[PDB]
C-alpha cells in the first residue's frame, strides 16, 4: 500500500495566493500558471481553500452585466471555496486516485497541519502511461 | 491488447461548446457554469475549429496599464482560441490517447465524417483505472 508522500509535488513548485490579495490578483497569476484553480494559503501557510476564475466570474454576474469593477476591490477570502479535499502525505495512495478522479488535484498538507503541497492527475497519469509505453 | 477511443468517449450532445463567431463575454458565461478546463469551437456546421479557455480570454486583454475587460463584449471567439490543439478519431488506440491526456485534461474526437462527436477526458480514464483497483 503506497502512499501520497511519493508523487506530491512540493508546494514551493506551487502558485497560491493569499486570502487578503484582490480578485484581479488573483485573476492574473492563474491567467500564468497552468492549474485550474489555486491554493489559497495565509501567512502562516495554512491552506483556507481554492479559487479559480469561474469563482471570480460567478461572484461578479450582475442582472445586467459582469461587473468586473468588482475584482479591483474584492478579496479573495469572499470567493474561494472552503470545502475542499485534503490529503496528507500519508494517506493511502487508493484514497488519493479516488479523489483525483473528480477532482484535477488535490492539495496535501503536512502532519503538523501546513500546506506540503498538491497530489495532481497528470503526475498519476504520467506514471501510468509508462507502465502501458507511449504513443 | 489494444482498446480503442469509442468505448470511452463522452457524446458531444453532453459537451457544451461555442461558435467562433460568439462574443468573448458569452464564451466566458458559457465556461462559468461548466466543470471544464475549456470547451470546443464549432462552427455551425459542427466542425471543431479549436478550443476556448478563460485563461486565453483574459491573456488577450492584459494591457500595460489594466486588464481591458470592455473588449470581451467586442472580441468574437475566433481572435483568441487555440486553433493548434490535438485531434482524434473513434478509431485511433487507446494507447496514443492516453498519452495525450497525460498534457490534457480531455481532447476533441471527430468521427470519420470530419463531425465533432465528442471528448476523450482524464476523469473518464481515471474512473476506469480506479475500477480496474
Amino acid at each position: 500500500q503506497m502512499t501520497v508522500k511519493p508523487f506530491l509535488i512540493p508546494a514551493d513548485k506551487v502558485a497560491h495566493v493569499q486570502p487578503g490579495n484582490y480578485l484581479d490578483h488573483a485573476l492574473l497569476v492563474l491567467t500564468k500558471t497552468g492549474y485550474s484553480a489555486i491554493p489559497v494559503l495565509d501567512t502562516s501557510y495554512k491552506l483556507h481553500g481554492l479559487i479559480s476564475m469561474t469563482m471570480m466570474m460567478d461572484a461578479i454576474l450582475g442582472l445586467e452585466r459582469i461587473e468586473f469593477e468588482r475584482l479591483e476591490t474584492m478579496k479573495v477570502e469572499e470567493v474561494m471555496n472552503r470545502n475542499i479535499p485534503r490529503l496528507r502525505l500519508d494517506d493511502s495512495l487508493m484514497k488519493a486516485v479516488g479523489l483525483i478522479v473528480n477532482h484535477p488535484f488535490v492539495c496535501v498538507e503536512n502532519d503538523d497541519g501546513y500546506f506540503a503541497g498538491i497530489f495532481t492527475r497528470r503526475e498519476v497519469l504520467k506514471q501510468l502511461n509508462k507502465q502501458l509505453h507511449r504513443p
